[PDB]
């Protein structure tokens, strides 16, 4: 679609905090739901948690070091609410803020754009003891977090990210109970997508309000669907799954509207005041797409709450968590969320894959992640030269980290981390990313 | 007219020496022109001057250190002819040339090439007494000098530049008066442009005889020309007043001749000789190129021409009351391809001047950041149309002495304390920085 | 055919170890063919010899340091093999080894790509006293080293190169007995093209044994030529020459067979065994290609081993070698390369210039290099933007170093080297690379 004079890319890395952080009860930081769920056995891979994690709130001038070796222009990172408001709304940890100024200060200083996400899952405990996701007020409490955050850090941030893939905060969450919090319950994962989305768009216009030359975006996560089979009735199963994974988050963002096959299927209302969806769909400067895998799917009438199952197809290539390796899903999935969305610009928040990792003689060759890698920037690209507006691609992720119910043994990194010793290593995938982001 | 591999794309930023250097007593330097208009009561804000600027001329490493960390590839700097020849002809000033050698290779070392402007403005006090630009041998001291800069430091600069903005030093300074030396008089002024735009040529041949690889330019301001009226004579008012900021000086580097709307205006002759209009117009490896356009309207009582300035209602303005309308800069990069099809185009100055605060030991400036990204996209604009835009040097990288507006006008993306001499960067370095690794 | 986005291009510097490296007789290294060659009285301009060289055993990191701070990608060098295996075949030399793995992760540690060449010329003696290239078994013995080299380095070195410029090593050292180790016998240097390209063949096999994400290729140097004169007989005399530089080792690779009409006017036979053209023309990732001068030859009756002779054409610009300086040939070599042989892709492995450098207060200006490199650039990309493959470009060279038969006196670095003080100067030519590296 023809590269022209003027047009930019920006290459990035990301992480969250309640994966990187640890210090999870220094400097003034409060409860998340996930230090609580990390607790209750069974909930996490070999009973792992984030107490300290790769220690990040301490060696985050190494890892910032790391992102200008690596040469990266920007680094996606979010901010742990409950370290900043430990109490979820009121008073301001001045500990925890110092850390973040020191943190923004630090890229800065190094030529690092920063890239705030504001909820990445780890919401105060404080609020989930008040019904979290599930109470409305929620979305305003994040709001008021959100426009505090810009007050005091958008004099250097412009670049803003509210929420990251409501999919897993509502239905892993609510639904499945494999997330934070561990409910299981369809009526509370409704009602916790709607104020996750509500948030959303409260927040944005709380941005805005504080300065009118702030950009926001949303993060979303998309798995696109296929079935295996001919009936009519897989390609149903196909329909339903886009709709629950994909179409009831991006729909009320640039659609103003939830699916209404999928709200039909669920048979239950979900708790929208007049006015909602206006403040839902607010529009936006980007959207932030994350993109991992497809999913195969087939019809199922037992299954609840849609009448649909995974299927695990056969002769796939697959990463060691179990996901199939397709990169040409990728392409196709940035020309369709372009043309259905129309999002002004896309960024790839999240890209990256998971392998077991050996260090030998102190060095760490990775080459399934180099070829996930690859392949995976040879597919956006492809999508770019077809005229999709992709602006920049954050690798996921910088380091390995706290792999959520996965605990630690999945690692995500293109540096390696040893969790004895908190050694930073760089993989052969950050050397082939270098090479990446300096000579495209 | 897209990329194609190969092409390539220059990232600067520009100063100049009276503006950022200071040390203006110290290393031999003698006085300039500005030395002493800034001394006059009332010719500069607030009583500033350049004494001590942003002692660049001691703090060099660390604006250097800055411009690596910004990532541009060029500086665009000028040499202070008073501070290198005081005599303005005659003997060097060993201890002024030093100073540059320790710039350059300062420079080269952290892989920024220097771009050296001959002339910014700061003629040496000693030929002003002789009469300055209005003295016809003064485009033969500034080739002369022209020439020893060539001899001492054309082994590692390879890019030249001539004079920077003779619309300023002519007009400003010896028609309207409010530039150095300050004078007010029609026929000083045109001597003065013939002057400046012969020694323009005349260095430019000394230069390229020093070694057949050197590049050499002339840096032209354009100030395009609109009017709010239809009527015939505010149209001949737009005619008059792009002659008089633009064609004038653009007419005889390009074409060889003066605008002959203009000079039949003025009903005065230039003071042309023999030869001179051959040296002028010698072919030049680029142009160096603007910050705003003009409104003007008829005005039939005006001189030297029946034309004045009109403040239109309404429009944005930047901290100098200047309007910013980033779509003319595209269209006057169009016209002076067209017009003049100088080989290629580097913007030498472009940038805007804000009210900056400190908070919090910061600079937030969104305005400036605002000015520079929708420049930037007017300029990348006219090159995908073809335009032969090689590079972009931004104005300015530090703030620094605004002439006769002082220190006040702060155009820098890099913030000067000058209590303390404490350089912080803004948002606009920042986002330039961005722009540079990204593009 | 212009740029898209996610295309990439390589930016290096090319060496090789006895050009660069001294300590010839330190850190167990034994002797190599270029050792006892530069003993020989009249073999070698002024006596020289690469005893000490550059010293680059000892300041690796001293031009590791300029490499990063003129901004290469990647650094093309050569393992050398009497180095790291003394006896040729056998036991392994750990010091020798332990340098390479220095240089290998001080390169990396900068950023910087190693590119490995495995032959650049210095075979053991040990192995020429058993008969060097014309002995069958020295194919095998350089496939030996180089599985021990890919074993040792591939962890972090993915892009190999076999051998470098058969051309010089089988007819300049074994015909002619102008380049180490001096033989001048016409069925010696086809025996040898024969081994050379069979070592390659069989290196090529072993390396990809290793590990099936390694690329390999092979460099040769191609010198297009001329004639002035219209019969036909010059017209033949290009066709020769052709064969004889070009067609004699590209053939093989690309085609499977020597040219015939070259095997015709020889009169002798290439000692080809069952499987060996099979392996010769194994396919490859890339081809390295190296390109300096065009050649202007007619025809000579007289003239052995073939009827043609060289001419020096007149009125044409000329480098301190006496070679013709004329870009738009390099243009045309990689159009009728990529239409001929059709490699995956191409990179420049080699492209400069040598000229009398003088130095002036402390710097060295060298204005005709710079024109060369600018012409040779702005030819190369003509025939990217045509749609070859052109995939990076390696200037010969980073330093200053001694050029073969020519000795010292011949500079082809963009850096200067004082060989008095070992001091390195960055020529103006540096500076002009590093703003095209930055730029472009």
């Amino acid at each position: 679609h023809m590269k022209k004079w003027g047009d930019m890319f920006t290459w990035g890395v990301s992480t969250s905090s309640y994966q990187i952080e640890g210090a999870a009860n220094q400097g003034g930081r409060g409860p998340s739901i996930w230090d609580t769920f990390s607790k209750i056995p069974g909930a996490v891979a070999n009973g792992d948690n984030g107490d300290v994690a790769c220690d990040h709130y301490h060696r985050y001038n190494e890892d910032l070091d790391l992102m200008k070796w690596l040469g990266v222009g920007a680094y996606r990172f979010s901010i742990a609410w409950p370290r900043v408001i430990p109490s979820g709304y009121g008073a301001l940890n001045k500990e925890g803020m110092d850390f973040y100024d020191r943190l923004i200060d630090g890229a800065l200083e190094r030529g690092i754009t920063p890239w705030p996400t504001l909820y990445h899952w780890d919401l105060p405990q404080s609020l989930q003891d008040k019904g979290g996701w599930n109470n409305r007020d929620c979305a305003y409490w994040f709001a008021e977090y959100s426009q505090k955050m810009a007050e005091a850090f958008s004099d250097r941030l412009k670049n803003w990210i509210t929420i990251n893939e409501p999919f897993c905060s509502a239905w892993l969450g609510h639904l499945y109970g494999v997330m934070a919090p561990g409910i299981k319950d369809l009526k509370t994962g409704i009602n916790a997508s709607h104020h996750l989305l509500l948030g959303h768009g409260l927040a944005t216009k709380a941005i805005r309000e504080v300065s009118s030359e702030l950009k926001v975006g949303i993060t979303l996560n998309f798995t696109p669907a296929i079935t295996l089979g001919e009936s009519s009735e897989d390609k149903l199963a196909v329909e339903l799954a886009d709709g629950f994974d994909n179409r009831w988050f991006g729909d009320p963002v640039f659609k103003a509207k939830y699916p209404e096959d999928i709200v039909k299927a669920f048979g239950k209302e979900v708790p929208i005041h007049p006015g909602d969806m206006e403040i839902i769909s607010t529009p936006l400067d980007y959207l932030g797409l994350n993109y991992y895998f497809r999913q195969t799917v087939e019809y199922d009438a037992t299954a609840k709450p849609l009448p649909y199952k995974q299927v695990t197809a056969p002769n796939v290539e697959r990463t060691g968590m179990g996901w199939e390796v397709h990169a040409q899903s990728f392409t196709e999935l940035l020309e369709r969320v372009s043309k259905e969305y129309k999002p002004k610009e896309i960024f790839i928040t999240e890209n990256g894959s998971a392998w077991d990792d050996e260090v030998v003689d102190g060095k760490v060759d990775d080459p399934n992640r180099v070829s996930y890698l690859e392949r995976h920037l040879d597919a956006m690209f492809a999508a770019k030269n077809k005229g999709v507006p992709i602006s920049g691609y954050f690798a996921w992720s910088l380091i390995d980290n706290f792999e959520w119910a996965y605990g630690y043994a999945k690692r995500f990194g293109i540096i390696y981390v040893d969790y004895q010793t908190q050694k930073r290593i760089p993989k052969s995938s950050a050397y082939y990313y270098q090479k990446r982001i300096k000579e495209s």
